[PDB]
């Protein structure tokens, strides 16, 4: 139960740590709960940042899918960066001063024990659904964004059913009622995955493309040219449809059809050797090749604002 961030931590051991770092940074971190999942577990999210007047936010989730341990790992990673860095290097002092990182350590958390007890390739939910023993609702899959029209099955049996309706899960609708009440200060949206090596933005549902597409390309292309720097790792990048295949229901394009004008969905190492299962010893370099990609976006955010 001793918490690393080099080893992928279960749920009692990342709640127990949500709680210490926020003890140990009161001036750059306050833990608050933003809903409760089927199971009971309560939804963390910390407020990284110096405290201040009416300040713009960042939000940037991980944990949607409980396979993806990578995911879990890396928010857990930017919150002990932005706190040992604040201070000493300029970007990320700057950052901190300026706006607030709304991190969501994990979303999906019982989707996220499961994998820990008994089935390590779990992606859903853990919710029952009605006339069948099938369980979970795939979470990526259930916001009002062309809600189920593609991508998604309506058979709780399959890994990418879309729900009973938009936001059925709590933890969705407790997401999306999060942002639709910080609408005024939230100007970025990122969502943590793994694995393929790529950065994506809207749209998924449709083949038609955002309004800022060609900065949100030129963003995509700037941040994965700033990660290859570190060790040299290769992402491709692009709008979902067209990059990945057309999905309704995801949480990127919903957030951004809410006015939030830079959301991307990010899928880390690797490209298949290893998949969901990424050893723990390649967590360092992971996290730290993607902070670069991360605050690269974030300055550039903040110089749009
Ligand atoms: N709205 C979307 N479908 N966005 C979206 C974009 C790229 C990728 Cl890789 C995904 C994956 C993440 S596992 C998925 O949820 O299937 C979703
Ligand atoms: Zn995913």
């Amino acid at each position: 139960t001793g918490h690393s961030y080099e080893k992928y931590n279960n749920w009692e051991t990342i709640e127990a740590w949500t709680k210490q770092v926020t003890s140990e940074n009161p001036d750059l971190i306050s833990r608050t709960a933003i809903g409760t999942t089927f199971l009971g577990n309560n939804i963390y999210l910390l407020k990284v940042g110096k405290p201040g007047p009416n300040k713009p936010a960042i939000f940037m989730d991980c944990g949607f899918h409980a396979r993806e341990w990578i995911s879990h790992a890396f928010c857990q990673w930017f919150v002990r960066e932005a706190v040992l860095t604040y201070g000493y290097e300029s970007h990320m002092t700057e950052f901190l001063n300026k706006l607030d990182f709304y991190v969501l350590p994990v979303l999906n958390i019982d989707g996220y024990i499961y994998t820990w007890t008994k089935n390590r390739m779990w992606r859903k939910t853990r919710s029952t659904n009605a006339g069948t023993t099938c369980i979970g609702t795939d979470p990526n899959r259930n916001f009002d964004a062309g809600w189920c029209t593609t991508g998604a099955s309506t058979d709780p049996c399959d890994e990418t059913y879309c729900g009973s309706a938009a936001e059925s899960e709590k933890e969705t609708k407790a997401l999306a009622d999060f942002i639709r009440n910080n609408l005024s200060s939230i100007k970025a949206y990122l969502t943590i995955h793994s694995y393929s090596q790529m950065i994506l933005y809207p749209y998924s549902y449709d083949y038609k493309l955002p309004e800022n597409n060609a900065e949100l390309n030129n963003l995509a292309k700037a941040a994965v040219k700033e990660l290859a720097t570190l060790y040299g790792t290769k992402y491709t990048y692009g709008p979902g449809a067209t990059t990945i295949y057309p999905a309704a229901g995801g949480s990127d394009d919903w957030a951004y059809d809410q006015g939030i004008k830079y959301s991307f969905t990010f899928e880390l190492r690797d490209k298949g050797r290893y998949g969901f299962i990424l050893p723990e010893s390649q967590i360092q370099a992971t996290c730290e090749e993607t902070m670069l990609a991360i605050k690269y976006v974030t300055n550039y955010v903040l110089g749009h604002l």
